[PDB]
């Protein structure tokens, strides 16, 4: 890369980076989720296996996919200047979201994504309120799958970061659809310079699977993210 700042952020994601994901979540049903796996940013490849360490997960697994490391997205060479997530490393960035579920409750998530040595760590705290106890979320009426999406990344120059809002559409078991309206903002942790991008997209593609030898409530995730625009 002609740009040495781009060479700084890209050097941290040249090969296979190990990932660790931790989530403390909360109507007020408390739970915890631990995730482990690898990330290959040269390909946008994501391989993660999450485990509900507190027992049964009180929510459906697909509703936590967007919450449970966009720094592993594959940014094309002519777009490396627009990679905010990698440019904030290794100090990291804070990812905050409010996920509105149509005719149900909402998630409020605060995340710290940073490097701890060779390991990329994702710290999440999740607060969910105003959910229906027998609704789709708390009643586990969502199917165990996921769709492909294109999220619009814009930058906020007054926060020195990014912002994005997009719609995730979960599939209800009866054939209907549950809307999860996302609002997202990302700010850098350190004081150093970062890459404030132009408007672009992130094309996502996910697969949900189960480990036949795992007896705890878990989710296997295969995800590919690539930027476009």
């Amino acid at each position: 890369h002609t740009d040495p700042m781009v060479s700084k952020g890209e050097e941290l994601f040249t090969g296979v980076v190990p990932i660790l994901v931790e989530l403390d979540g909360d109507n007020g049903h408390k739970f915890s989720v631990s995730g482990e796996g690898e990330g290959d940013a040269t390909y946008g490849k994501l391989t993660l296996k999450f485990i509900c360490t507190t027992g049964k997960l009180p929510v459906p697994w697909p509703t936590l996919v967007t919450t449970l490391v966009l720094c592993f997205s594959r940014y094309p060479d002519h777009m490396k200047q627009h990679d905010f997530f990698k440019s904030a490393m290794p100090e990291g960035y804070v990812q905050e979201r409010t996920i509105f579920f149509k005719d149900d409750g909402n998630y409020k998530t605060r995340a710290e994504v940073k490097f701890e040595g060779d390991t990329l760590v994702n710290r999440i705290e999740l607060k969910g309120i105003d959910f229906k106890e027998d609704g789709n979320i708390l009643g586990h009426k969502l199917e165990y799958n996921y769709n492909s999406h294109n999220v619009y990344i814009m930058a906020d120059k007054q926060k020195n970061g990014i912002k994005s809002n997009f719609k995730i559409r979960h599939n209800i078991e009866d054939g209907s659809v549950q809307l999860a309206d996302h609002y997202q903002q990302n700010t850098p942790i350190g004081d150093g310079p970062v890459l404030l991008p132009d408007n672009h997209y992130l094309s996502t593609q996910s697969k949900l699977s189960k480990d036949p030898n795992e007896k705890r409530d878990h989710m296997v995730l295969l995800e590919f993210v690539t930027a476009a625009g």
